[PDB]
């Protein structure tokens, strides 16, 4: 399966003898699922994301079946707004990110050039939007709130912004705000021709 990124990369999973839909999320170190019934022992754990932090119940050694592919690993359960399949499982279903062909054993970091400034940023199939750390950007903008794992953040919305991402130019909407990582979302990932493969 090759996915383009014009639509959210959703798959069907079977986990805990139940069926679910989840987002293939190159942006996430971990797999996180909305509250659900799992058999066994867990440990308390916190994770951060855009918006802040959530207490999750961590289960290890959980069998999960994603688009016909079996995998065993760690599944976090908690108040995530979306079911997220993280890199811990993407690497197990042989998933790659082509735009170069990037495997997902490490965070898919790239260099960008935006507003005459060099930054690193994360190729994130889980983000409908591009959102960056505080930086000096030219021009006019609008207030916006975006959602994430830990609630909401206030961001500044700049449109028709040029970004070069690993040598490919692209033009569109960049959000600036208190994001823990620089994030390249599907608005721009579609422009440099990114696909997901498993």
């Amino acid at each position: 399966p090759q996915v383009t990124l014009w639509q959210r990369p959703l798959v069907t999973i079977k986990i805990g003898g139940q069926l679910k839909e989840a987002l293939l999320d190159t942006g996430a170190d971990d797999t996180v699922l909305e509250e659900m019934s799992l058999p066994g022992r867990w440990k308390p754990k916190m994770i951060g994301g855009i918006g802040g932090f959530i207490k999750v119940r961590q289960y290890d050694q959980i069998l999960i079946e994603i688009c016909g592919h079996k995998a065993i690993g760690t599944v976090l359960v908690g108040p995530t707004p979306s079911n997220i399949i993280g890199r811990n499982l993407l690497t197990q279903i042989g998933a790659t990110l082509n735009f170069p062909q990037v495997t997902l054993w490490q965070r898919p970091l790239v260099t960008i050039k935006i507003g005459g400034q060099l930054k690193e940023a994360l190729l994130d199939t889980g983000a409908d939007d591009t959102v960056l750390e505080e930086m000096s950007l030219p021009g006019r903008w609008k207030p916006k709130m975006i959602g994430g794992i830990g609630g909401f953040i206030k961001v500044r919305q700049y449109d028709q912004i040029l970004i070069e991402i690993c040598g490919h130019k692209a033009i569109g909407t960049v959000l600036v705000g208190p994001t823990p990582s620089n994030i390249i979302g599907r608005n721009l990932l579609t422009q440099i021709g990114a696909t997901l493969n498993f």
